[PDB]
């Protein structure tokens, strides 16, 4: 039991049921805090990883919602303070994404990905805060990022701009409300093993590929992400808001520049 | 005057009708190019703006849009290349905001910043390399981002974020068409002295509330900002894609660390 | 106990008898790492640090050396090997600072400076990357750098350019020895509670000016920033390398900018 | 010319008889300024680079010295005073580079390259400014970076560690002297083709493999980081100070992430 001050505490996280937000919210049960986990789509799989955080020493629940839609996180944030009595981290996780040549990117297709990856984001950052200040919690938000907060994409421009959107939104939202003891952060994972890349990371060649692109030489485990978001929330992490921390292997650090 | 590779080259820029919309294409027309102005809906600025263009040796047209509405964009770019044959540099102008506290800014306030702001300039620079990239172009784009894309702004958490979202879709498309040819940019200005700002200016405590963010002393003119605008649509800039170029006076150097 | 990993590490830790430093030692001590405390002039304060090194359940030696000596630095990490076997975690911390316009600033002055607070912070990480690499050792570098790696720092011109270096130092070295599994990382400290500063905070309209540029509305304590050594340090930043991880309190989000 | 405010501006350049130093001479030659061309010690180079500036149509003087000796940068801003009349605009351009493990990089080598590439214009800024502040002039510092003030550099943490320092200097000199009119910048230069850069770029397969680091997919010409130099230096970029403006055709946006 690493961070004994998260034991109890309220954490909802959004795409909580697949890949990192999964890893995020076992992790978290490890601590012994109380998971909300938001999914959109799938229940089953929902369900699969509500019992992971309730075997690791959690308690969670399970909370259908899109992102994309106001009443939905606003619903998120509410039925956590039914459940559990309160709110004390905010996880902002959902995400999606699509390969798309950027002049042939469609209006909806990025809308899509903006309304998902950085409005989301932003209604659950405002819904959060909202109640923290409200209620004078010392609060604390962890907004999903990238590398590609800093690193460009091609064929992503989407995706792109979603997370250098979410940087300046978490770099506002924590000048904004440090005052009041508010933390906001991004995590800002690297390529990591999760559904979205199984794909990609079948094929051998691919895999080697992307492997080339990370200087510390292996594709990321999802609870090394995890062990991020712990810290972040953990009041180890008193005197840090509106950074990014990067887990990436070195991926921001340009692997074409490797000797 | 001073850029003779801008002779003739077509600029298509949104919100060109006032401040430094209206100063870039007052410049544009100085290197004789052929300037499209896009305006909202206040025709007579537009039309101000037209005649200055021309008077200061080139040629203008302007063109009502709303840069919200995808059908307005293309309409724009369409326009541009039927008048005057080509399109050369697009310039994303447009741009809106307003203050209020982050936990109290509604869905629909954060969507008509994030739409106008951000997927304003996405949807221009869009049609714009697609042209060049159709016709084989060497074509430039120009985003107006500002501090904030640097500087967090409370109050302006939805500026705050389409400026982020600007600063990494202008690497990520100057990233992808570097092969061909097409430069993608941002300027990045600091606090500037263009009619909206002359509420705040008039009064001199605010006026001397914002010279205090500024190092250099002084509220930038709209013309500063026009220069460097022309500097990167310029072959001199041949070089010189995928970054900011703040023209801020120091502003994103932290103004409240000057010695006493 | 939160990182059970760090028990029995080596940790060296150069100005490691006062402020920063000895909060990192003490930290570690925590841990129950073995700590070998550097310090350049003062065998009293480190004496007095090795102390509580020991009490919070470490071991703890203290190493006269000068950072600015390429011999002193050799000496510490070889003096580290001999009295705990081996190594584990490099913390270069040293130093120094003063204010002078830059048109007037001597170069013997800028020299000092630079010298201290990052060619020894370079010096540092050679000689412990060189035994890292040599004996297959997956070891850990922490450079002790300042909000001012991106806060430029009028009348500081050679601090700021010093931690600048250092960013880019730490960046190179994390890419070019990814591949080997060492990772090098900054922390970027902001006004912290510590000697340097005891002067200025002292004087109660100067104490309020700093707060007034700390979003969060204080001046840090040297334990937070120890937390995030500690973090770093850890397998739990396994993925974690060529980062600034600033400890900050808000301050590079532009105190200027509060509403 | 372009820029007719360049028209008898004293330039200074560290390492300008060579490569980028010798390209920006040239430029500040086509704008009518009276240069001053610093060279360690091929005085051939030096006075070849005399005869450009002038045939471009400016004034030169070449004089030599170590920018790792005080002695020597304040005797050459003293002979630009002298001989000129006055100084308005510092160029730091010497700058050495040296490959080496870095776990077996000596102290030696460490410094030299500290002490060339920072502090030699650490040393340049100071006795620029000095000037600058004690006539009132309101004049201008271009520090020559590199894209490795960014993008890190095994086998060279020596130059990335002088790059990322020279990155702190300019943006603290620019933020202390903003109020005083003078302006500090960097020039951040990705792969050109210059002199020294001859030995790698004439085999193929080496100049391919740095191509495939350049988005717009050539080696740049140093004349296109002179056109920088001349753009920072003029009063078109009145309101830019404490900039890095990368000429890099994308580089710092990360080459190997480009689309297949
Ligand atoms: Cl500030
Ligand atoms: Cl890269």
């Amino acid at each position: 039991h690493m961070y004994t001050d998260l034991k109890d505490k309220v954490v909802v996280i959004t795409g909580g049921s697949t890949g990192l937000g999964r890893a995020m919210a076992v992790r978290f049960g490890q601590e012994e805090a109380k998971v909300v986990i938001n999914y959109y789509n799938n229940e089953e799989e929902a369900l699969d990883a509500k019992k992971e955080v309730e075997e690791a020493g959690g308690q969670a629940i399970i909370v259908q919602g899109d992102v994309t839609k106001e009443e939905d996180v606003v619903n998120l944030v509410q039925t956590a303070i039914k459940e559990f009595g309160t709110l004390d981290v905010m996880i902002n996780n959902a995400g999606v994404e699509n390969p798309v040549p950027s002049h042939e990117l469609s209006l909806d297709n990025w809308n899509k990905v903006i309304d998902t990856n950085l409005t989301g984001a932003f209604l659950g950052s405002r819904e959060a805060i909202k109640y923290f200040v409200e209620n004078d919690i010392k609060g604390n938000v962890i907004n999903m990022s990238s590398v590609h907060e800093m690193i460009p994409w091609p064929l992503f421009v989407h995706y792109a701009a979603s997370k250098g959107g979410m940087k300046l939104m978490t770099e506002t939202l924590a000048l904004e409300y440090a005052p009041k003891g508010i933390r906001v952060n991004n995590i800002g994972p690297g390529a990591m093993n999760t559904p979205i890349n199984a794909e990609k990371f079948a094929d051998p060649v691919q895999r080697a590929d992307v492997e080339s692109m990370i200087p510390m030489g292996y594709i990321g485990k999802p609870e090394e992400v995890a062990a991020v978001a712990a810290f972040l929330a953990s009041s180890q992490a008193s005197y840090v808001t509106g950074i990014t921390l990067f887990a990436d292997g070195g991926m921001t650090k340009y692997p074409s520049f490797q000797a």
